[PDB]
Order: C-alpha cells, then sequence, then structure tokens
C-alpha cells in the first residue's frame, strides 16, 4: 500500500507565505476525509468535558483532541501536513496546541484583532515566533461565515474574549499600511499561516457551518520552556518529540 | 543553542539531480568536522572486526557501532535532503566508508546499487539514494567515483551474479558488461565530479558507476551513507544480509538538535 510521495510547497508558494504570512492550498483533503473529521470533531465536543468551550451551552470549541483521539493523532502526521510544516518552519516539528473552533449557521462570535504567537510567548515560554497554523476548512470558507481575517504582512513587525489584544490606534497603523484580507476556499483546503499574523474574525450570518481544525506546529528548536509554562497540555504541549509521517499499512 | 534552519536543494539543484542522476554540494562539512570523521573512520577500521574488507578496502554499518556517525546520519546538513529527495521519511539502508588509499586502490567494476539491494535485500524500488561524504579533495587523479550521467532512467540492466554480496570487492556480484556498458557510455558520456574536502556527493540507487586506481599521491576517502524511503523498507523476509550491511530498523530518522553536550 502507498502513500502519495510528499508534495512541499513551491517556491513561489513559501515567498507568498513568508511575504503575507499565510497560503490558502486548495482541496488538500476529500469531501469523504472531511466527513470523518467533522464526525471525530461531534465527538470530540460531546466527550472533551473540561477541554470544550461553549457558546457563553452549545459546544462552540475543543482543545488537544490530538492527544486523545486517535484520528487526530494521525491527522497531525498526515503527509499532506507534516511535510509542510517542516519545510516552512524548517526543521523537525510537532503539535503546540490543536483546536477545533465551529461557528455555526447564523452563529458565532467576534474574535477581536489578536496575534497567536503574543499568547504562546508569554502564558507558553514559546522563545520565537518559529511557528505556524494550519487551519483545514470542515466548510467552504466565504464571505459571509466568519472567516479567519488577516493583515497580510503584518506578522512582518514582531509581537506588537482574549486576554490579549491590540488596540485601536496600533491595528489602525497596520491596516492603513498593509489592508486587511479573508482568505477563502472550498471545503477540504489549507490555510497555512504565521504564529504572529495578525488575525480577527466576525459572526456567521449564513445559513452555512464553517469548522475549522487549527494545528499549530512548532519548531523542535523552538521548545517552549516549560517552566515558564502555566497551562495544561491540552493547552500547550510539553512532549516534543519531532513528528514523523503515517504510511500507508493494511490497518 | 541553535542549529542552522535546515537547507534544502533549491528547483535546480533537484532538477539537475533527477537529470543526471548525481549532484555536488560544496564544502558542506568544514575541516574541523571532517577530520572529526577522519579521526572515527580510522577508529572504526582499527576496530570492526568482521565488518572491515580487505590495505584495508572498507568498513560497513558504523552509524550502528559509532555514535559520532549515527549523530552523522541524523545531521541537518544531510537528512533534510534526504527526506527532501526521497520525498519521505528515511532511515539508513547502508553506510560504508571505502578508503581507497594514495598510489593504491583499486578498479570498482561498472555497478547499479539498486541491483544488489533489489536482489539480495528486497528492496522494491529504485527510492533510495546514496550521499558520500569527501574525506579528501576529490580530483581527476586520485579514482573519482564515475557515473553514467541520465543512466538511471532505464532500471536495473542485467547482471551476471560470485555467490553475501558487497560492493567492497574488485570482483562484484552484479556488474555490468563490457557490451552493456558500451552502449550506455556512447549514448550518455562519462562524468567524474570533483570537489573539495568536505563535499558531498548525492546519487541515485540507480545511477551506474564505477571508479579506478588512485594513481596520485593523495588518498580518496569517502563516507558513503545510503538513505532509503520508510514506505521502501526492504523485504526482511527476502533479505540475505547482517544488519551492518543490510538495516532492518526502519524508524524514521529525526534531525540531530543542537545541546548543551
Ligand atoms: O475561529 C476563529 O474565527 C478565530 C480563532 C483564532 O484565531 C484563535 O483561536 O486564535
Ligand atoms: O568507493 C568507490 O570507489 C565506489 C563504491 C561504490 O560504488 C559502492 O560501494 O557501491
Ligand atoms: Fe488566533
Ligand atoms: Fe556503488
Amino acid at each position: 500500500q502507498i502513500m502519495e510521495p510528499h508534495d512541499t510547497l513551491s517556491p513561489a508558494q513559501v515567498d507568498e507565505y513568508r511575504k503575507n504570512g499565510f497560503l490558502v492550498q486548495e482541496h488538500v483533503f476529500d469531501e469523504e476525509e472531511i466527513e470523518l473529521l467533522r464526525a471525530e470533531a461531534a465527538q470530540e465536543f460531546a466527550s472533551g468535558g473540561e477541554r470544550v468551550t461553549v457558546e457563553q451551552g452549545i459546544v462552540r470549541g475543543v482543545h488537544g483532541c490530538h492527544l486523545y483521539s486517535e484520528v487526530f493523532g494521525r491527522l497531525v502526521r498526515s503527509p499532506r501536513l507534516l511535510p509542510i510544516a517542516r519545510q516552512l518552519l524548517r526543521d523537525d516539528v510537532y503539535v503546540h496546541q490543536f483546536k477545533i473552533n465551529a461557528k455555526r449557521a447564523f452563529k458565532g462570535e467576534v474574535w477581536e484583532w489578536h496575534q497567536d504567537y503574543t499568547f504562546w510567548h508569554h502564558e507558553d515560554g514559546m522563545p520565537a515566533p518559529r511557528a505556524l497554523s494550519a487551519a483545514i476548512f470542515l466548510d467552504e470558507v466565504t464571505e459571509f461565515n466568519g472567516p479567519l481575517t488577516f493583515v497580510p504582512g503584518g506578522h512582518g513587525s514582531g509581537m506588537i474574549s482574549l486576554k490579549y489584544s491590540l488596540d485601536v490606534e496600533t491595528m489602525r497603523g497596520l491596516i492603513e499600511r498593509n489592508g486587511m484580507v479573508a482568505p477563502k476556499g472550498p471545503r477540504g483546503s489549507v490555510l497555512w499561516f504565521d504564529a504572529n499574523i495578525p488575525h480577527s474574525s466576525v459572526p456567521n450570518i449564513s445559513p452555512f457551518d464553517r469548522g475549522l481544525v487549527l494545528i499549530t506546529y512548532n519548531s523542535v528548536e523552538n521548545k517552549t520552556d516549560v517552566t515558564r509554562g502555566t497551562r495544561p497540555e491540552w493547552l500547550a504541549a510539553r512532549d516534543f518529540t519531532p513528528l514523523t509521517a503515517l504510511q500507508a499499512t493494511s490497518f
């Protein structure tokens, strides 16, 4: 049995990633694959206990699933993901954080403008922004279902309801200089984005869900300092073993 | 402490490797690194017992017995390129050091490594490569590895079968005939890539190659690491060699990180 040989990004892709701070690959996973993930996500929302996050009673978010779900443990080692994380971080990699964020049809909240790295640096002791997130589209992402929205190029000046958010004025400057972009794509796409890229999102006014599986890969050299770490393991990993790719076996 | 971020080949370098079947990177390792490797090689020649072939001709399997060599094969100078060219996680199928000393050395008849690994070890496909670290400058005169460029583009070429293969004999179990070769050479030519001490020569599992005697006052030490795709792991059921010739532990390799020791 055979996995397709590892595909990596082209130089133009890598360049576009580094310059914009994000990149969309369309149609990485097929419908049946996405449906397996959606089904597993539903189980995790149902069984995740303290790892779940609610609509302030509908389970809207879950953390750490790759530690508790075999499906999600294998997803993070997928040959569609791991080789690109290695390529873009230029190292062996591990999962710093895993979360699933669902914005249900006609539901959802404003996520204020923030940089993930600010949080990881201060709360988890991540020493440099040598990390990224892969957002898997469980549903088509459109103008109207609360897409992640970024400042392109905004990762490039380093680190500027949520504990750390970016004020009116610091954001105005960024946006005046760089603009705002909400990347779109079909179900099964992957959105790669820099640990330090500012982003925000709005409620979903569409009649369709917007589920995202968000895998944060970190460089092994860039491992967090667990002595300055606050959070439990399902928020901020502590096992820095380099991930290996899944191979095609008989089961 | 910091390892330089992993360097991979440019797309022009990859294209040249896939077209020619080989590629040289100059000056990968510095002098001091090379000297560490040279001293460990001398330790392996002295202590390798049955793993040495005989001047001492070469030693096999050293990454399983030497910590220095076990680290080398995980080097961030090597591993990320092996993964990139094989499009997979990788492991070491075989590790050898071929001495070839000054004014000495022996003819290495024409062969394709994959012919051996396929028949002797049960390698299923040629999704493997070798990285040859130059312990000494490689010149026209010290018996360089020589290739038919593009000669890997037709798979194994039929070979008369001694009866454990060992690439470290003058007389090889699977050589290519003066007539099979004449045609190949006529058609594609011959190239003996050169380079400074510390360079790495990458070459395809299926590229035909050979070398001649060293006629120089200069040794031509090579550390040859054969990386195989994890998916392409050998069938240990049809394997005929000990582990120090053909690996059986297919664990994916991870890159060395910079530690305080
Ligand atoms: O799902 C969203 O729209 C925002 C999520 C986000 O940026 C985060 O979890 O850091
Ligand atoms: O060291 C040499 O000259 C050639 C070695 C070789 O091709 C092999 O060992 O398969
Ligand atoms: Fe975020
Ligand atoms: Fe050979």
